[PDB]
Protein backbone atom coordinates (compact mmCIF):
# COMPACT_ATOMS: atom_id res chain seq x y z
CA UNK A 1 0.00 0.00 0.00
CA UNK A 2 3.25 2.60 0.24
CA UNK A 3 4.03 2.10 -3.58
CA UNK A 4 2.06 0.93 -6.69
CA UNK A 5 3.98 -2.57 -7.14
CA UNK A 6 3.18 -3.45 -3.66
CA UNK A 7 -0.84 -2.48 -4.60
CA UNK A 8 -0.62 -4.29 -8.07
CA UNK A 9 0.29 -7.47 -5.83
CA UNK A 10 -1.76 -7.80 -3.86
CA UNK A 11 -4.60 -7.15 -6.08
CA UNK A 12 -3.05 -9.56 -8.28
CA UNK A 13 -3.40 -8.39 -11.90
CA UNK A 14 -2.52 -5.38 -13.68
CA UNK A 15 -2.68 -1.60 -12.56
CA UNK A 16 -1.91 1.23 -14.89
CA UNK A 17 -1.50 4.85 -13.59
CA UNK A 18 -0.79 8.44 -15.67
CA UNK A 19 -0.82 11.01 -13.90
CA UNK A 20 0.35 14.73 -14.52
CA UNK A 21 -0.03 17.91 -12.73
CA UNK A 22 -0.61 20.61 -15.90
CA UNK A 23 0.52 23.51 -14.00
CA UNK A 24 3.77 22.24 -12.76
CA UNK A 25 4.69 19.43 -15.76
CA UNK A 26 5.54 17.01 -12.94
CA UNK A 27 4.02 13.42 -13.80
CA UNK A 28 3.86 10.20 -12.48
CA UNK A 29 3.73 6.70 -14.44
CA UNK A 30 3.53 3.22 -14.05
CA UNK A 31 2.46 1.02 -17.16
CA UNK A 32 1.13 4.26 -18.16
CA UNK A 33 1.72 2.89 -22.03
CA UNK A 34 0.10 -0.70 -21.46
CA UNK A 35 -3.08 -1.54 -23.04
CA UNK A 36 -6.28 -1.89 -20.76
CA UNK A 37 -10.26 -2.27 -21.85
CA UNK A 38 -12.15 0.45 -21.68
CA UNK A 39 -15.55 -0.19 -20.43
CA UNK A 40 -17.73 2.52 -19.99
CA UNK A 41 -14.62 5.14 -19.57
CA UNK A 42 -15.03 5.73 -23.48
CA UNK A 43 -18.42 7.35 -23.15
CA UNK A 44 -16.85 11.06 -21.62
CA UNK A 45 -14.87 11.18 -25.02
CA UNK A 46 -18.08 9.81 -26.92
CA UNK A 47 -20.13 13.30 -24.63
CA UNK A 48 -17.35 15.35 -26.11
CA UNK A 49 -17.40 14.65 -29.66
CA UNK A 50 -21.05 15.21 -29.40
CA UNK A 51 -20.46 18.36 -28.17
CA UNK A 52 -17.88 19.02 -31.03
CA UNK A 53 -20.57 18.08 -33.45
CA UNK A 54 -22.58 20.98 -31.73
CA UNK A 55 -19.97 23.25 -31.93
CA UNK A 56 -19.26 22.84 -35.58
CA UNK A 57 -23.16 22.77 -36.45
CA UNK A 58 -25.32 25.16 -33.50
CA UNK A 59 -28.24 23.45 -32.59
CA UNK A 60 -27.03 19.74 -32.76
CA UNK A 61 -27.88 19.54 -28.89
CA UNK A 62 -31.24 20.47 -29.20
CA UNK A 63 -32.26 17.87 -32.06
CA UNK A 64 -34.14 15.35 -30.95
CA UNK A 65 -33.68 11.44 -30.76
CA UNK A 66 -37.23 9.25 -30.98
CA UNK A 67 -36.30 5.07 -29.85
CA UNK A 68 -39.61 4.34 -28.88
CA UNK A 69 -39.36 0.65 -30.44
CA UNK A 70 -35.66 -0.41 -28.98
CA UNK A 71 -35.12 -3.14 -26.62
CA UNK A 72 -33.16 -0.95 -24.26
CA UNK A 73 -29.73 -1.56 -23.44
CA UNK A 74 -28.55 -3.15 -19.59
CA UNK A 75 -27.96 -0.05 -17.61
CA UNK A 76 -29.47 2.58 -19.42
CA UNK A 77 -31.53 4.35 -16.16
CA UNK A 78 -31.78 7.47 -18.42
CA UNK A 79 -33.07 6.72 -21.55
CA UNK A 80 -35.25 4.01 -20.14
CA UNK A 81 -36.85 6.81 -18.41
CA UNK A 82 -37.51 9.17 -21.16
CA UNK A 83 -38.38 6.30 -23.69
CA UNK A 84 -41.81 7.22 -24.02
CA UNK A 85 -41.18 10.56 -25.79
CA UNK A 86 -37.58 10.39 -26.47
CA UNK A 87 -34.27 12.92 -25.58
CA UNK A 88 -32.46 15.77 -26.70
CA UNK A 89 -28.88 14.98 -28.01
CA UNK A 90 -27.04 17.29 -25.63
CA UNK A 91 -28.95 15.11 -22.74
CA UNK A 92 -28.12 11.59 -24.29
CA UNK A 93 -24.58 13.09 -24.20
CA UNK A 94 -25.19 14.28 -20.79
CA UNK A 95 -26.89 10.49 -19.78
CA UNK A 96 -23.53 8.51 -21.17
CA UNK A 97 -21.31 10.86 -19.45
CA UNK A 98 -22.61 11.42 -15.95
CA UNK A 99 -24.88 8.30 -15.81
CA UNK A 100 -22.52 5.60 -18.03
CA UNK A 101 -26.15 5.39 -20.42
CA UNK A 102 -25.53 2.23 -22.34
CA UNK A 103 -28.33 3.33 -24.66
CA UNK A 104 -27.55 6.33 -24.66
CA UNK A 105 -24.42 5.65 -25.83
CA UNK A 106 -25.61 3.21 -28.65
CA UNK A 107 -28.43 5.84 -29.48
CA UNK A 108 -25.41 8.34 -30.23
CA UNK A 109 -23.11 6.41 -31.67
CA UNK A 110 -25.72 4.97 -34.55
CA UNK A 111 -27.53 8.76 -35.30
CA UNK A 112 -25.02 11.27 -35.11
CA UNK A 113 -21.50 9.63 -33.99
CA UNK A 114 -20.45 7.03 -37.36
CA UNK A 115 -20.41 4.40 -35.34
CA UNK A 116 -17.20 2.64 -33.09
CA UNK A 117 -15.35 3.84 -35.83
CA UNK A 118 -16.56 7.34 -35.60
CA UNK A 119 -15.41 7.11 -31.87
CA UNK A 120 -12.34 5.87 -32.74
CA UNK A 121 -12.14 8.56 -35.80
CA UNK A 122 -12.39 11.27 -33.29
CA UNK A 123 -10.13 10.62 -30.83
CA UNK A 124 -7.29 10.33 -33.65
CA UNK A 125 -8.16 13.59 -35.11
CA UNK A 126 -7.10 15.32 -31.81
CA UNK A 127 -4.34 13.07 -31.19
CA UNK A 128 -5.01 10.24 -29.89
CA UNK A 129 -3.47 7.17 -31.59
CA UNK A 130 -3.89 4.53 -29.23
CA UNK A 131 -7.55 4.89 -28.54
CA UNK A 132 -9.34 2.19 -30.54
CA UNK A 133 -13.26 1.25 -30.02
CA UNK A 134 -14.10 -1.34 -31.98
CA UNK A 135 -17.71 -2.91 -31.08
CA UNK A 136 -21.29 -1.56 -29.18
CA UNK A 137 -22.68 -2.31 -26.36
CA UNK A 138 -22.10 -4.37 -24.42
CA UNK A 139 -19.98 -6.75 -26.75
CA UNK A 140 -16.96 -4.24 -26.24
CA UNK A 141 -16.96 -4.72 -22.50
CA UNK A 142 -15.70 -8.30 -22.58
CA UNK A 143 -11.91 -7.20 -21.46
CA UNK A 144 -10.44 -10.42 -23.10
CA UNK A 145 -6.58 -10.31 -22.14
CA UNK A 146 -4.05 -10.11 -25.09
CA UNK A 147 -7.11 -8.32 -26.88
CA UNK A 148 -7.01 -4.97 -27.86
CA UNK A 149 -10.17 -4.13 -29.60
CA UNK A 150 -11.68 -1.73 -27.30
CA UNK A 151 -8.64 0.09 -25.50
CA UNK A 152 -6.09 2.34 -24.62
CA UNK A 153 -3.79 3.25 -22.58
CA UNK A 154 -3.59 5.09 -19.03
CA UNK A 155 -1.38 8.39 -20.34
CA UNK A 156 -3.35 8.47 -24.10
CA UNK A 157 -6.09 8.80 -21.74
CA UNK A 158 -4.80 11.44 -19.57
CA UNK A 159 -3.81 14.13 -22.40
CA UNK A 160 -6.98 13.25 -24.51
CA UNK A 161 -9.02 14.59 -21.41
CA UNK A 162 -6.20 17.11 -20.88
CA UNK A 163 -6.66 18.04 -24.48
CA UNK A 164 -10.37 18.43 -23.92
CA UNK A 165 -10.06 21.07 -21.23
CA UNK A 166 -6.60 22.97 -22.34
CA UNK A 167 -8.54 24.75 -25.43
CA UNK A 168 -7.68 22.67 -28.31
CA UNK A 169 -10.73 20.86 -29.64
CA UNK A 170 -13.30 22.60 -27.67
CA UNK A 171 -14.24 25.93 -27.72
CA UNK A 172 -14.59 27.73 -23.94
CA UNK A 173 -18.43 27.74 -23.82
CA UNK A 174 -18.42 23.92 -25.07
CA UNK A 175 -15.19 22.83 -22.80
CA UNK A 176 -16.86 24.61 -19.85
CA UNK A 177 -20.59 22.17 -20.65
CA UNK A 178 -17.97 18.87 -20.66
CA UNK A 179 -16.47 20.00 -17.36
CA UNK A 180 -19.43 21.04 -15.53
CA UNK A 181 -20.74 17.40 -16.66
CA UNK A 182 -17.68 15.62 -15.73
CA UNK A 183 -17.71 17.63 -12.56
CA UNK A 184 -21.63 16.59 -12.08
CA UNK A 185 -21.05 12.81 -12.52
CA UNK A 186 -22.52 10.32 -10.52
CA UNK A 187 -21.08 7.32 -10.35
CA UNK A 188 -16.93 7.67 -8.95
CA UNK A 189 -17.32 8.33 -5.47
CA UNK A 190 -15.62 4.95 -4.71
CA UNK A 191 -12.15 5.79 -6.88
CA UNK A 192 -10.41 8.60 -7.80
CA UNK A 193 -12.52 10.83 -5.66
CA UNK A 194 -12.54 8.57 -2.51
CA UNK A 195 -8.42 9.74 -2.41
CA UNK A 196 -9.15 13.78 -2.33
CA UNK A 197 -9.36 15.57 0.49
CA UNK A 198 -12.68 17.24 1.17
CA UNK A 199 -13.33 20.71 -0.54
CA UNK A 200 -11.06 19.61 -3.74
CA UNK A 201 -13.51 19.15 -7.01
CA UNK A 202 -12.99 16.07 -8.87
CA UNK A 203 -14.56 15.97 -12.68
CA UNK A 204 -14.22 12.09 -13.71
CA UNK A 205 -15.87 9.51 -15.63
CA UNK A 206 -15.55 5.25 -14.49
CA UNK A 207 -15.41 1.92 -16.24
CA UNK A 208 -15.98 -1.42 -15.34
CA UNK A 209 -16.63 -3.84 -18.02
CA UNK A 210 -18.19 -6.38 -15.61
CA UNK A 211 -15.29 -9.24 -17.01
CA UNK A 212 -11.80 -9.93 -15.87
CA UNK A 213 -12.40 -7.56 -12.75
CA UNK A 214 -11.80 -5.01 -15.21
CA UNK A 215 -12.28 -1.52 -13.66
CA UNK A 216 -10.99 2.16 -14.22
CA UNK A 217 -11.20 5.94 -13.61
CA UNK A 218 -9.61 8.95 -15.04
CA UNK A 219 -10.40 12.92 -13.76
CA UNK A 220 -8.83 15.75 -13.89
CA UNK A 221 -8.63 17.50 -9.64
CA UNK A 222 -9.06 20.91 -8.27
CA UNK A 223 -7.01 21.93 -5.94
CA UNK A 224 -8.97 25.24 -5.26
CA UNK A 225 -7.01 28.74 -5.02
CA UNK A 226 -6.75 29.09 -8.61
CA UNK A 227 -4.29 26.10 -9.07
CA UNK A 228 -3.94 24.63 -12.67
CA UNK A 229 -5.82 20.80 -12.56
CA UNK A 230 -4.17 17.15 -11.92
CA UNK A 231 -5.28 15.03 -14.36
CA UNK A 232 -5.27 11.21 -12.94
CA UNK A 233 -6.00 8.27 -15.10
CA UNK A 234 -6.08 4.51 -13.61
CA UNK A 235 -6.80 0.96 -15.57
CA UNK A 236 -7.08 -2.01 -13.50
CA UNK A 237 -7.67 -5.45 -15.06
CA UNK A 238 -7.25 -9.33 -14.25
CA UNK A 239 -6.91 -12.46 -15.23
CA UNK A 240 -9.45 -14.70 -14.51
CA UNK A 241 -12.73 -14.17 -16.48
CA UNK A 242 -15.14 -13.50 -13.57
CA UNK A 243 -12.62 -12.54 -11.40
CA UNK A 244 -13.92 -9.36 -9.29
CA UNK A 245 -13.09 -5.71 -9.35
CA UNK A 246 -12.03 -3.91 -6.65
CA UNK A 247 -13.14 0.24 -6.23
CA UNK A 248 -10.30 0.65 -3.62
CA UNK A 249 -7.48 -0.30 -5.31
CA UNK A 250 -8.04 2.43 -7.42
CA UNK A 251 -8.57 4.62 -4.59
CA UNK A 252 -5.39 3.65 -2.93
CA UNK A 253 -3.63 4.14 -7.02
CA UNK A 254 -5.25 7.83 -6.69
CA UNK A 255 -3.68 8.27 -3.57
CA UNK A 256 -0.07 7.53 -4.42
CA UNK A 257 -0.69 9.43 -7.88
CA UNK A 258 -1.59 12.21 -6.67
CA UNK A 259 1.23 12.48 -3.70
CA UNK A 260 3.89 12.01 -6.33
CA UNK A 261 2.24 15.21 -8.86
CA UNK A 262 0.84 17.87 -6.08
C1 LIG B 1 -19.50 0.78 -18.17
O1 LIG B 1 -18.39 0.30 -18.12
N1 LIG B 1 -20.57 0.27 -17.72
C2 LIG B 1 -21.86 0.99 -17.72
C3 LIG B 1 -22.51 1.00 -16.35
N2 LIG B 1 -21.77 1.96 -15.51
O2 LIG B 1 -20.82 1.40 -14.62
S1 LIG B 1 -19.52 2.46 -14.63
O3 LIG B 1 -19.81 3.78 -14.04
O4 LIG B 1 -18.35 2.02 -13.88
O5 LIG B 1 -19.02 2.75 -15.96
C4 LIG B 1 -22.52 -0.42 -15.77
C5 LIG B 1 -21.20 -1.20 -15.90
C6 LIG B 1 -20.56 -1.10 -17.26
C7 LIG B 1 -21.33 -1.93 -18.31
N3 LIG B 1 -21.68 -3.31 -17.98
O6 LIG B 1 -21.67 -1.48 -19.36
Amino acid sequence: NKNMADIEAAFEGRVGVYAINTGSGKAYSYRANERFPLCSSFKAFLAAAVLKMDQDSPGVLLEKVNYHNRTMEPHSPITEKFQSQGMAVGELAAATLQYSDNGAANLLMEKYIKGPEGMTQFMNSIGDTKFRLDRWELDLNSAIPGDERDTSTPKAVAESLNKLISNTVLDNYHQEIFKKWMIGNTTGDNRIRAAVPDGWVVGDKTGTCGKYGTANDHAFILQGNNAAPLILSIYTTRKGEHMKHDDEVIAKAARIAIENVK
